[PDB]
C-alpha cells in the first residue's frame, strides 16, 4: 500500500475529500484505485482535527509517499498557508499534488463580488514547487479521483 | 526556459526588481516569463522569486535546487541584508548553479550618504562576489539602472552550461 498525507488548514474540506473519495458521499481509510493496468491500493491518513500539531503533520510526511495538500479557493488565508506546508513537506519528506477545493463555490463568490483564488496562481505556485496541481469540489465530486488518480501515477515512480 | 529565481533578505526589492524587468514599472507567487536576446538568439526566462517565503529554508533550498540560476540581492543602503548574503550563498551551494549577486536599490545611496546612513560600496559587493565566482552588479528598480543588462549577464552563464 502507498500512504498518502492530505494536509492543509482546518475548514478546507480534507474530510469530506476523503468521504467523498472513499464512500462517494457530502454532507487511515482505504482506497483501491486502477492506476494504468494494474490494482494500486492506498492507505489515507488526514491531519483533520490535529492541523495545529506540527509535530504530528511532520510525522505523517515522514511516513508518507505523497501529499495531498489542499487550500480551500475562496478561503485566502488557506493559500497563503500553503508555504507553511509545503516547507514541513520538504523538510521531513515526495510528490506533492496541490488541491484548490471547493471550485464549485466560485461562480457564487463571483456572482456575490467575494474573492477567489485564481486557478492559475495554483498552477504557477505548484510549478515554482516541483508539485502537480488539481482544483476539486468534494461537493459535487469533480476531479476527486482524478487527482488522486494523478498522485498516484507520480508515487508509482 | 530557463528558471531563475530572485532571492535575499525580505525588502531587497525582489518584486520590485522582478516588476521593473517584466513590465518597465515601479510603484501568491510572483511569477514572470520573459524573453531575453541574449548574443543572437531568443532565449526564454522562467522567473519567480521568494518574497513571502524567505523565512522557509527547505522551500528556499528546493527552489535553488530547481534553478538553473539565482539573482540573489541584497539593498546597497542596508548592511545586514549584505551580510545576510553568506547564509543565502551557503544555502544555494549546499542546494546545488551561476549566481548574480546584486546590489539593489543603488538609486538611493546618495540619499543614505546625505543623512549620514551606512551604505555598503560597490568594491564590497565586488569582492564577495569574487570569493564565490558570482557576478556582480549595482541595480536600481526604481529607476531601471542595470535591470536588464543584470539579467543577461546572468543567462550568458546560464547559458554557458
Ligand atoms: N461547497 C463546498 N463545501 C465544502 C467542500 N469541501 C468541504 N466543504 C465544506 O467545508 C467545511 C469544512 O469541510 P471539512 O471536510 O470538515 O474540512 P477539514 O477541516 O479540512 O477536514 C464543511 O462545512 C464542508 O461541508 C466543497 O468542495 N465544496
Ligand atoms: N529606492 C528604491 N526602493 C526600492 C528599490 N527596489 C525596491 N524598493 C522598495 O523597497 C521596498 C521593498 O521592495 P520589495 O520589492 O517589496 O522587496 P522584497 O521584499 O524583496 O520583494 C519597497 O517599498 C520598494 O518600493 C530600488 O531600486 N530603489
Amino acid at each position: 500500500a502507498y500512504k498518502i498525507v492530505l494536509a492543509g488548514d482546518a475548514a478546507v474540506g480534507k474530510s469530506s475529500f476523503l468521504m467523498r473519495l472513499c464512500k462517494n458521499e457530502f454532507r487511515f481509510q482505504m482506497k483501491t484505485l486502477i492506476v494504468d493496468g494494474e490494482r494500486t491500493v492506498l492507505q489515507l491518513w488526514d491531519t483533520a482535527g490535529q492541523e495545529r500539531f506540527r509535530s504530528i503533520a511532520k510525522s505523517y510526511f515522514r511516513k508518507a509517499d505523497g501529499v495531498l495538500l489542499l487550500y480551500d479557493v475562496t478561503c485566502e488565508k488557506s493559500f497563503l498557508n500553503i508555504r507553511e506546508w509545503v516547507d514541513m513537506i520538504e523538510d521531513a519528506a515526495v510528490p506533492i499534488m496541490l488541491v484548490g477545493n471547493k471550485a464549485d463555490i466560485r461562480d457564487t463568490a463571483a456572482t456575490e463580488g467575494q474573492k477567489c483564488v485564481p486557478g492559475h496562481f495554483g498552477e504557477k505556485l505548484a510549478m515554482t514547487y516541483g508539485a502537480l496541481f488539481c482544483e476539486t469540489s468534494a461537493k459535487d465530486g469533480s476531479n476527486i479521483v482524478e487527482a488522486v488518480l494523478h498522485l498516484a501515477r507520480e508515487v508509482k515512480k
